[PDB]
């Protein structure tokens, strides 16, 4: 039973190529597996995440306050969006 | 029981592309699989996630909260479009 | 049961190219599997994770205050964008 | 049972490429596998990670206060992108 896998086996010119290729093959107990291949994260806010085992037990007071203010530009071209024979330009005159 | 898998194979000229293949082949138990290819996040909010194991338990006083509030401009072209022969410009006057 | 992987086998000319290719074969127990390639965070935050194992347990009293402010500009061309004959040019006057 | 993996054989000419090849074969207890390949974080900010075993325990009194305020300019042109024959000009006047 064999595996063949090609991906742009023959290239000639030139381009702009992003490639991910994930081959997999397999054969109280746990198993867990996290692939991530080409992640953008521009402005991504987490504030409680993964606390952990048994916090905040007895009697907790807890006072959050959280306040995203101010003047912020996120000015991007061209993100994960290869090109050949272009003008990519940020003109912030 | 052959498998085959063919991507892009004779590929000539300037082209821009985004190749992602993913080939998977299989054969108290707990299997878990998460694959993530080409994500994007601009703008992404998560405030309680994933808290654990019994957090706040016993007489949990929790006061959230949550402004987002202020001037925030995300000027994007071309997200995740490869181009070719084009012209991405971003003029901000 | 052989298994073969090709990726841009014969390359001719000037491409400009991102390759991630991640080939895995496998055969109270845990087992894990974190793999990140490719990834990037330009404006990112985590304030609470992780925090342990019984964190804060008995009366803990915690004032979190969090702002983000302040003229922040975050000026990117091609990213994660490989280009070919292009012209990527930023012009902030 | 070969495994066989090829990638970017032959290349002819000038081209850019990043190039990430993970082969990964396989055969109370834990195991764990964090790999990370071409990361980049530009403004990343993480307050309370990995606090331990059991910090805080009785009666803590935490005042966290945080404040991110000031002109911040962050200019990248080409961020993990290579290209072949171009012109990458960050022209500030």
């Amino acid at each position: 039973c064999p595996l063949m896998v090609k991906v742009l086996d023959a290239v000639r010119g030139s381009p702009a190529i992003n490639v991910a290729v994930h081959v997999f093959r397999k054969a109280t107990t746990e198993e867990e597996f996290v692939e991530g291949i080409y992640k953008v994260e521009i402005d991504t806010k987490s504030y409680w995440k993964a606390l952990g085992s048994s916090p905040f037990h007895e009697h907790a007071e807890v006072v959050f306050t959280a306040n995203d203010s101010g003047p912020r530009r996120y000015t991007i071209a061209a993100l994960l969006s290869p090109y050949s024979y272009s003008t990519t330009a940020v003109v912030t005159n």
